[PDB]
């Protein structure tokens, strides 16, 4: 038993809700919140910008130190950093950005990072400003992630669509 409420169960291990991931992290305080990161951990907009602003820019400060030490992530890769006031840890995961021409097949590799964590609160990778089809992203999620994932979808219209079209 865990503290996630209001979710619709999609599969044995995938749950979905219409929620603001920032507000959901603020109330659940999950062990892991997933950020829709880029390779530079520049948290300027989208989920990333929203999560970072909720940390009063502390996420960005930590991220800049990480990059200064380690260099950029790979597309399809991830790193574990602090969750600040939102979660214990933030898993920064880089899905391919279709608006940069990145290969969509890397979306499966991105979701594989979730399997290193027993439970996660997450957005749909490569959705929103990353330009991928959120329905395809949901299919890859279901077919790749084996651990327990609670998907927060900000847009109510999108949500209702994802549910109605789910197989
Ligand atoms: O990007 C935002 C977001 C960020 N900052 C905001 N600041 C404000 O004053 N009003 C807003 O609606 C607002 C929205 N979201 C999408 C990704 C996370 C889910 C919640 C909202």
């Amino acid at each position: 038993v865990n503290s996630f409420s209001g979710y619709l169960k999609l599969t044995d291990n995938v749950y979905i809700k219409n929620a603001d991931i920032v507000e959901e992290a603020k109330k659940v305080k999950p062990t892991v919140v997933v950020n829709a990161a880029n390779v530079y951990l520049k948290h300027g907009g989208g989920v990333a910008g929203a999560l970072n602003k909720a940390t009063n820019n502390a996420m960005q400060v930590e991220s800049d130190d990480y990059i200064a030490t380690n260099g950029p992530l790979k597309v399809g890769g991830s790193c574990v950093l602090s969750g600040h006031n939102l979660a214990k840890h933030c898993l920064h995961v880089v899905g391919p950005n279709v608006n940069k021409g990145e290969d969509i097949q890397l979306l499966k590799s991105a979701y594989e990072n979730f399997n290193q964590h027993e439970v996660l609160l997450a957005p749909l990778l490569s959705a929103g400003i990353f330009g991928a089809d959120p329905i395809h992203s949901l299919r890859v999620c279901v077919d790749t992630v084996r651990t327990n994932v609670y998907l927060a979808v900000f847009d109510k219209n999108l949500y209702d669509k994802l549910v109605s079209s789910f197989l």
